């Protein structure tokens, strides 16, 4: 045992409404938006191939030149009633919004810095707009907050003198200011998703994001808060140096997600997983070809990864600079709707079902023990083999969509086949099981 200050402060999974709203919602989708979107992952006539939203690295571009593209903002297609529909339509719960990437634009017209979306031909609080039209839609809306900023002289990557530590004191002071603008002006955001925390001078101010934790749950009740953000006393990150996760759910999984034989652990706590369409793209960028880019099964089939094992996902969008989408993500997220409006039973308020895995797809657990066999790899044996848990029977399965009876025959002691679906149903599927209990 290490004796922290600034260490884990829940035990355990939280189990207050706000919490359980947060896990049951499962699906979002996250919406990377600022100047990148502009370039589009070009800058004077060379492509990079880096992300777009990283350009202003990749292209050695200074912050003032950089920060410029403020006077080419003028999204004239956004509508964020659009917005909104367009993730109603795609079953997403919620929509994480970057309200501050790297390089220091904000979507909302901050005090505290010049560089916002006031100071643009468009003028408009993008943050504030999109937050009452998702909210309109019964869409909770959380907020994505990069604490490195590369328009802020005072930031600092280390600590390597008195100045550098004055400096990033005031930066600190400016970081709150701007955490509490965002708490205040949108009282209805659910959760802070931090990022750009790695560095070793946020590392060595562990107690500042224990602190900023603590400062907004007081601001925001129920208020979520990723693992992230938060650094223990030991600059050790996400898990405290006792191994305990901090904040409210672990935020790790990016593009990549926990094995469901060995990574079991994760069941324990919760978590969200973020993922881009291509392979490593949030902010818009023009030339999709450089990469592979995901199908829409290849989505649902990571959706439902995830909320098998006990964990939330979120699908990442780019829009364009005119504030429209581009079509490949139009075509995704109808495609993701049309699936999670015929199967979504078994992705929402579901979870962790505890049994063993097995090839055919995934298993999710309801609220009332229902058990959803998903099915993405179809056996040409015709038999969707199911080992249950010592004690538990599996008494009927039916398929969600019809309603119709499966056949289930018992193989060996508690391992049973049960039929696939007499007509296959040419996409992922659902049979949903009846359990008992010894
Ligand atoms: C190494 C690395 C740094 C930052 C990121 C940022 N976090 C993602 C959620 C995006 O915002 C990406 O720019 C990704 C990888």
């Amino acid at each position: 045992e290490i004796p922290l200050k600034y260490g884990a402060t829940n035990e355990g999974k939280r189990q207050d409404p706000a919490m359980q709203k947060f896990r049951d919602n499962r699906l979002g989708a996250f919406i990377h938006w600022g100047l990148y979107a502009i370039p589009g992952g070009e800058w004077n006539g060379k492509v990079y191939g880096g992300a777009a939203e990283w350009l202003k690295s990749w292209a050695k571009v200074p912050a003032d030149e950089w920060l410029k593209l403020m006077d080419q903002w003028n999204p004239t297609k956004f509508d964020a009633k659009k917005w909104a529909k367009m993730a109603k339509e795609m079953g997403t719960k919620y929509v994480k919004i970057t309200t501050k990437h790297h390089e220091g634009f904000c979507l909302w017209p901050s005090k505290y810095t010049k560089y916002t979306v006031a100071n643009t031909p468009y003028k408009r609080d993008i943050l504030g707009e999109l937050v009452k039209a998702y909210n309109d839609e019964g869409i909770d809306v959380h907020f994505y907050f990069s604490v490195m900023d590369w328009s802020n002289p005072d930031y600092r990557y280390d600590i390597k003198s008195k100045e550098d530590s004055i400096a990033f004191s005031r930066f600190l002071e400016f970081t709150d200011n701007q955490l509490k603008e965002l708490a205040t002006r949108y009282p209805t955001v659910k959760d802070f998703w931090f990022d750009g925390t790695w560095d070793a001078s946020v590392k060595k101010n562990g107690w500042w994001t224990a602190h900023a934790e603590q400062m907004l749950k007081e601001l925001v009740p129920g208020v979520a808060i990723n693992s992230r953000l938060r650094a223990d006393d030991k600059g050790k990150r996400h898990f405290d140096s006792n191994g305990r996760l901090m904040g409210d759910y672990e935020s790790g999984y990016e593009r990549r997600l926990p094995d469901p034989v060995k990574d079991l652990k994760v069941t324990q706590w919760d978590w969200e997983a973020c993922m881009t369409i291509p392979e490593n793209q949030w902010g818009y960028h023009k030339d999709w070809s450089l990469s592979y880019v995901k199908t829409p099964i290849e989505v649902i089939d990571r959706i439902v990864h995830a909320v098998s094992m006990g964990g939330n996902m979120v699908v990442n969008f780019g829009p364009q600079a005119d504030g429209d989408f581009r079509p490949e993500e139009k075509a995704m997220a109808t495609a993701i709707g049309k699936w999670m409006n015929r199967y979504g039973k078994a992705v929402y308020a579901c979870d962790y079902a505890g049994f063993e895995k097995q090839d055919w797809g995934y298993y999710t657990r309801g609220k009332n023990d229902e058990v959803y066999m998903v099915v993405f790899n179809q056996p040409y044996s015709e038999r969707l083999i199911v080992k249950t848990p010592k004690g538990i029977t599996v008494e009927k399965a039916t398929l969600l969509t019809t309603g119709e009876d499966i056949t289930v025959v018992e193989t060996t002691r508690n391992e049973y086949n049960v039929s696939v679906p007499k007509k296959n149903p040419g996409e992922p599927y659902v049979i949903q099981l009846k359990v008992r209990a010894a």
